[PDB]
């Protein structure tokens, strides 16, 4: 059948740990744009993204930070927040940093309040900054996302 996924098995999760080298800090930082973003993102874009992967890369800011960065781009915004509905852009949020996705209903209201407020930006603040959720993904990890194929086109 036509998928073309067969044996793409991802367990490889991109964790920047404080002590590697630079080729593997490149592979980890271009797999931030390729989970956040789904890699599809403007080279011209720079400046901000030259700082903060230079930071990265010199361990000066964590993963937790940089995907923090990534998931308050403008593009992130236009793409999501206004295209598509605020409580589907929020179940995003939730399935990239989280790498999964919301479960508690009141969870997913309450964080609904934080997206209603400061948007996108202050929700990932919410999600990033969070103890729990820098304890349970880790810091260092970049939010490999466990998918679960949810594309029933046509109604």
């Amino acid at each position: 059948p036509q998928s073309y996924f067969n044996a793409a098995a991802k367990r490889q999760k991109y964790a920047m740990k404080p002590g590697l080298s630079a080729l593997e800090k490149n592979a980890v930082i271009k797999a931030a744009y390729r989970q956040i973003f789904e890699r599809d993102i403007t080279k011209a874009y720079s400046q901000s993204i030259s700082y903060l992967e230079s930071q990265v890369r010199n361990g000066d800011i964590s993963m937790k930070e940089f995907v923090r960065r990534l998931a308050k781009s403008p593009l992130y915004r236009k793409q999501f927040f206004e295209p598509f509905i605020n409580s589907r852009a929020l179940e995003l949020a939730f399935r990239h940093i989280l790498g999964r996705g919301p479960s508690s209903r009141e969870e997913v209201q309450k964080y609904f309040s934080i997206v209603s407020s400061g948007g996108l930006p202050a929700l990932v603040d919410a999600l990033v900054d969070s103890q729990e959720y820098a304890d349970y993904f880790g810091e260092e990890t970049v939010p490999y996302l466990r998918g679960l194929e949810h594309h029933h086109h046509h109604h």
